[PDB]
């Protein structure tokens, strides 16, 4: 039973493929066209079925050449509008039908954010693009938006000639729109079944450059170089994630850099990994999000979560494997510094919800809950920490990495619950069933708050972070000379974010120590996104009036929800900069994603 879905579940029928025939209408901020659907019987006498949707307008339906009766439901808030199709002819079990929907989007499909030429990087041309997890699929087209079910699919997309369509597919060629010449039609191909949340769309201005044997980097020209050069790690890591995980099916592994208002740090769309341009540090620094996208690659598109509830298993095992290519890459104090990072992340959100709030579940039950309110890093960290507490249980990382290739093995183009993975866990380590009855599973899965266990951690690359953050927590006026911008001369990018991190956890601290931090080490000049969002916070935290155009230009300049969601929060929480935040906000409202507007939105509690 998936609670977040209105269409027919997989017991009923199940989407087998989809065919995508489709225009993107610039001046309507519409997509336009025909979603065929393959559809097999898992009934005997199978004569109506049902699809989500949301804010589609349905022009006809067409099975077998001739058009039939469909009724939309009332909409049911954020799951949108079920869709009852009566078919011509009663199905028996296993058989197939071709179901064609003609449907436009809304302009404010929850899914797609439209740009004019003067929100991108070139300013003469439009952008558009999707963002389907967790349900936000049906606000595209019609279908069993649920994990549950996965599908191939095959698209053709007409554009604007002077644009390039992309997909989570691969390109199958281009030729010119033989019913408008003003236009190009591009063809993708997905051989290989996916859930619908990983159906992705993105049209512009963009150029590519190769920067490994399977592997183009995709944004506008202005952003090309940049790229090519902070992802050039690509190549090694699916290498390493290879090793770990088994061959990689989806042939090709491109990257997209999207505009700055992309709401997430990345996108596991297959074929096509999303990312945001905030990770442009200059340095590969922010590169464990690329090592994240490719591990998902087989933890999520290949073993995917059943249900929205269980999505701990995509996250958990993801960052499992990010921080097992990081730590084959720089090490294994490298990895426990990452895990230990992560553990202080999981912290952070069990303090914020409450450590009773359902949302600190790892399993939680999202009846009636919008998903993308729930979305945080419980699942991707409290899902790590169960996955290092197990390796470290049940006998160390080459162990436990047996375990997961073979989990992979086992449910490769499946979709699973959490009993599903904890019995073959069970099977695989059924020599070890001692060691695994004296987890506290109730507690780790079903209970709210911090795990009832924190595992060991090498605390190697930690130490100089704690200890710097210490000595600027316990300083008194008269200690403020003895800081000097040497303190952070044998510190990577990464442990001077965990020195922010740690400081940050302690905020505020005394204004006059917040000033010496920037005349000391100059934090106001760092363009690398995770330091400056961290600086800024506890800038605002430590109620620095001078931070406050810094904060509000980061909030509006960007639109990753890990950093605008908190930025926005912490300056409506700041007296001198309350109003600042609700104005700009109302200012900006219209030309963010729609997802980012809603829950800013909630989160500063202007409607
Ligand atoms: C993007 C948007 C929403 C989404 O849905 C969620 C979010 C959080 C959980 C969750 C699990 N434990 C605690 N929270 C589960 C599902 C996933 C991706
Ligand atoms: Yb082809
Ligand atoms: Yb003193
Ligand atoms: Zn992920």
């Amino acid at each position: 039973v998936d609670t977040c879905s209105l269409a027919s579940p997989a017991s009923v029928c199940r989407t087998k493929h989809l065919h995508l025939r489709c225009s993107v209408d610039f001046t309507r901020r519409t997509l336009t066209g025909t979603a065929a659907l393959t559809v097999q019987s898992q009934e005997d006498n199978l004569r109506s079925l049902v699809l989500d949707t949301k804010d589609l307008t349905i022009e006809k339906v067409v099975i077998n050449g001739q058009e039939v009766k469909y009724a939309l439901g009332e909409r049911q808030s954020y799951k949108g509008s079920p869709m009852e199709i009566s078919l011509p002819i009663a199905l028996s079990k296993n058989q197939e039908i071709v179901i064609e929907i003609s449907f436009e989007t809304s302009p404010k499909s929850s899914a797609l954010q439209w740009l004019t030429p003067e929100q991108t990087s070139g300013k003469e041309h439009p952008y558009l693009f999707s963002q389907c997890q967790a349900i936000h699929c049906r606000a595209i087209l019609p279908c069993q938006d649920t994990p549950s079910v996965k599908l191939t699919y095959t698209a053709e997309v007409s554009v604007p000639k002077e644009l390039v369509a992309l997909m989570s597919a691969i390109r199958d060629g281009e030729t010119p729109d033989p019913e408008d010449p003003s236009r190009k039609i591009y063809k993708f191909i997905q051989k290989v079944p996916i859930p619908c949340y990983l159906i992705a769309l993105v049209v512009g201005a963009l150029e590519s450059r190769q920067i490994g044997p399977r592997t183009l980097v995709w944004s506008e020209k202005e952003q090309v170089e940049k790229s090519a050069y902070e992802f050039s790690e690509t190549e090694s890591m699916l290498k390493i994630a290879e090793d770990l995980g088994g061959p990689y099916v989806w042939g090709q592994y491109d990257l997209l850099v999207l505009p700055p208002s992309f709401p997430y740090g990345g996108m596991e769309n297959p074929c096509l990994t999303f990312v945001t341009p905030t990770l442009l540090a200059g340095d590969k620094s922010l590169s464990n999000v690329i090592a994240h996208e490719i591990s998902h690659s087989w933890t999520g598109n290949l073993v995917t979560n059943k249900t929205w509830d269980h999505f701990w298993l995509n996250e958990g095992h993801t960052v499992y494997l990010e921080r097992h290519i990081c730590g084959r890459l720089f090490g294994e104090k490298f990895r426990h510094f990452n895990a230990l990072g992560g553990w202080g992340e999981l912290q952070n959100s069990v303090k914020t919800f409450g450590e009773t709030h359902p949302f600190t579940k790892l399993v939680v039950d999202l009846t009636d809950i919008d998903p993308d309110v729930a979305y945080s890093s419980v699942p991707y960290e409290k899902g790590f920490a169960l996955l290092f507490y197990l390796e470290q249980l049940l006998g160390g990382p080459e162990i436990f990495l047996g375990f997961l290739k073979a989990y992979v093995e086992k449910f490769s183009y499946k979709s699973i619950t959490t009993d599903d993975w904890k019995d073959f866990l069970y099977s695989y380590f059924k020599d070890k069933v001692d060691v695994l009855n004296q987890v506290d599973w109730n507690a780790w899965l079903y209970s709210p708050g911090l795990p009832p266990i924190k595992p060991n951690y090498d605390m190697t690359l930690t130490n100089a972070c704690i200890a710097l953050s210490q000595r600027w927590i316990t300083a008194k006026e008269d200690d403020l000379n003895s800081f000097n911008a040497t303190d952070l001369k044998d510190l990577s990018s990464h442990q001077l974010n965990e020195f922010l991190a740690q400081t940050l956890q302690r905020a505020p601290l005394p204004l006059g120590h917040i000033k010496r931090m920037q005349e000391v080490y100059n934090f106001n000049a760092i363009n690398n996104s995770e330091i400056r969002f961290r600086w800024l916070r506890l800038c605002i935290q430590s109620k620095w009036e001078d931070a406050i155009p810094l904060a509000l230009k980061m909030a509006t300049e960007q639109g990753r929800m890990k950093f605008t969601r908190p930025l926005f929060k912490d300056l409506a929480a700041f007296d001198k900069s309350h109003d600042q935040a609700v104005r700009t906000y109302q200012e900006h409202k219209a030309s963010m994603h729609p997802v980012t507007a809603m829950l800013v939105g909630k989160d500063l509690k202007v409607d």
